[PDB]
């Protein structure tokens, strides 16, 4: 009988599918989480220099969005005054092609009607600003820390579901592994980019933008044992760059040390979906049901 | 036939409504996004000072949340010892009045037994703090940093909806105009003050907050081509300062240099729906319409 | 007669539960939020020192997330050359034992095949890095500035519901409290931390993270004055801490001065979920009822 077919089918599609596929007795909710990180890790540049934590790490508190250096550009001994530009704002011959206000693309500083030697045969515009001018760039090949290829990520994180009052927490030698150590909470840097789909040598000597989510997707109708995370590592390259200057004082002079920092920028997301059963979707579904059933 | 009306007006609602306008067949997500920015811009203060990138944006690496300085008020050469506090804080003429503590909405330090000349008139209580005190107040008009009217936000964004597995990227000369320019992630910050509603001299000399929205409204049943950015600038005004210091050593001893910063606070906020057929929502839908169309 | 009572309790259920109770004919949005916080205190140190908000806030500018100093231990006048390391790191007795590399669990630096004096009686392995090494932890109890019990929080918010376009602010003399000054936002922090089910002087000791929720639980149907704000304080312990460093150059050689930081981290979380009367909602919970009604 073709309508014991069709009730058979409507009957075979709300409780296959919405109940027990889509779980349609299942109600959403979100999370509110805290993520804390620790790095572990020392570099050595050459005389010779050691980058610790409190330098390679932007910001220094720490954040969901922070950034390892990996490779710099440092112009030191800066100070404000009047000096020659960079040549490729533009070779000058005479003051008459000199003329006063502000500069484009590059801007160093306010130039003004005068010629002066950037390199004894080339002469360019002369500007006020911060002098001597930031080098000609010229990217370190390999990276100067590129030691940052084994530094560790220990990832601290508490989520907290409002709607059913549910806490979980995510946590002597421990290494995480897809599928090897699946629920260690420590990350090499090289293995995270790997994962990203990227490359680290590349990654380091321009930087880059790594994500990092952590899926608590949780049923709750089981225990809180098996609410577990889950680890997922995004690329989200044209590189990222930053300019930050250390500024001290030498005989009553105030200097600057520009440092142009290639890093790489790991962006930690935690989202997550839980569910438990209730008794509004299961009525809704039901009558929807029998309202297809009939008709 | 009333009865055949009944049914008609039924069948309009369900069909006109749910489904042509609200979407009703439509299931709603969220989604994950990256934001990256960069100021380009030169700023003139007067001997002449300059302010370069690395000293007007707090903070260095950048940020969702993050200030663009555009007037201050400097404090130099602090050191610690003892001093007349402000006169705002009490004006004193004998040792009974000078109570050892705590001072209060403004202190400077902690008070002693003691009054001291602070212009050769008025003798306030002496306290042991960063001496010499914060300058009275006298905030620049028109404000020092007057030129970020004309700095430039470049706004890299990438989004992902982990739902339907979607990922989106809003990206020789351009900038961002409301109906001339409508896709052009460059923004002049008079621009983005104006479109808050919002003048930028006075938003200078004091500081503010202006939002940024990406809204990423996109119909995935369409093109991935017409799932495109839409920003929008909000008004979140009683001003915005905060205050940091430099800390430096001459001859053995640690001196600081506090600045009162004013400046803009800009909020980036990225959120978008985007919805995609599902056979859950209609049939519920049209099961409720049997339902209502019967009774 | 049965069917008249099964009538009459599916019209309950539906009447009684999905609309009186869980407000079935609301629809949830959610928000954006934007919060700022003033940090109100002095704290003095003993030659006497003396900390100012430009010195025990992390960052300056502010974030959602920040960091309150409460306590710290400071290495001074460190630059880079050849010392003996920690002796936790190995005590040594001849250089057979000084394998040139790299260190582990808390590595100072790149050892050598050396080994020098200590503290005159033990030998360590000689590293390069920076120097002098920082000294054995001696967290200080009480906490430095354990004054910091009586600081004070300024929470602005800002709140806007996208869907139904709602906008709100939360906001001479007044402190919180959680039933005397319910819609206070200056929050005192010992207040904060004994809310959160915490003991200041331990979280001050070692440091801890505090977190502050504002949720804008609002009944669109009613009026705007009645859609307040409401706080709540959670304790998401191991304690918190950080290094920082403070660069500074003298008779042209850099130095630092290192600071292992140990604060209470705040992080400011607004959710909130309003609801306003929609058609949707109401005829498809009337249809799901009607049909159950039925069967
Ligand atoms: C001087 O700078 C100019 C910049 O255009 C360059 O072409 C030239 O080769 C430089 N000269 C030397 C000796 O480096
Ligand atoms: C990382 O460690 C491996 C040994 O596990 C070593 O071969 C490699 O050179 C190290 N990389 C860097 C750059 O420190
Ligand atoms: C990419 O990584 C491989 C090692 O996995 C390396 O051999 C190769 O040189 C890298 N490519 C670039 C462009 O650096
Ligand atoms: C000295 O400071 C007091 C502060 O109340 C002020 O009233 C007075 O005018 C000042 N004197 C001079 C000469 O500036
Ligand atoms: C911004 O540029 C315009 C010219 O386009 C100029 O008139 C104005 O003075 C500039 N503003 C500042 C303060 O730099
Ligand atoms: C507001 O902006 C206009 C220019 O658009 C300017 O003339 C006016 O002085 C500004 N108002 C204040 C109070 O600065
Ligand atoms: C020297 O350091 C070692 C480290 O193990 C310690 O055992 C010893 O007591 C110290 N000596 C003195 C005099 O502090
Ligand atoms: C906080 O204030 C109370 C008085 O209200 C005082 O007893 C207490 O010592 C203060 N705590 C600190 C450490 O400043
Ligand atoms: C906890 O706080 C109480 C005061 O409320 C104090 O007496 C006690 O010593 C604290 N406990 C610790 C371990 O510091």
């Amino acid at each position: 009988v073709i309508f014991r077919l069709i009730q058979l089918v409507v009957l075979v599609y709300v409780i296959g599918w919405v109940f027990l596929y889509e779980k349609g007795y299942q109600t959403s909710s979100g999370l509110i989480s805290s993520v804390s990180v620790k790095l572990k890790g020392l570099a050595v540049t050459q005389g010779p220099q050691v980058w610790d934590v409190a330098d390679y790490v932007f910001p220094a508190q720490g954040d969901n969005s922070f950034v390892v250096m990996t490779n710099f550009i440092v112009t030191p001994k800066q100070t404000q005054g009047y000096c020659a530009e960079h040549p490729e704002g533009g070779i000058c011959k005479e003051d008459s092609g000199c003329t006063p206000g502000k500069a484009k693309r590059k801007a160093q500083g306010i130039r003004t009607g005068k010629c002066v030697a950037f390199n004894d045969t080339v002469k360019t515009c002369e500007i006020f600003g911060w002098c001597p001018v930031e080098v000609d760039d010229d990217i370190p090949r390999p990276a100067l820390l590129r030691e940052a290829e084994n530094f560790t990520l220990f990832i601290k994180n508490s989520i907290s579901f409002p709607r059913f009052k549910v806490n979980r927490r995510n946590l002597k030698t421990c290494l995480f592994h897809k599928t090897l150590h699946p629920l260690c909470p420590v990350f090499q840097l090289g293995y995270v980019v790997q994962e990203s789909g990227q490359n680290f040598s590349t990654l380091a000597e321009k930087g880059g933008v790594v994500g990092i989510t952590i899926d608590w997707h949780c049923d709750l109708d089981w225990h809180v044992r098996h609410c577990r995370p889950i680890y997922e590592f995004h690329g989200l390259s044209p590189g990222f760059n930053f300019r930050f200057a250390r500024h001290f004082v030498e005989n009553g002079t105030n200097y600057r040390h520009l440092f142009k920092v290639f890093g790489i920028r790991f962006d930690i997301l935690v989202d997550g979906k839980a569910g438990k059963f209730d008794i509004i979707p299961t009525m809704t579904t039901i009558g929807s049901g029998i309202g297809i059933f009939g008709v």
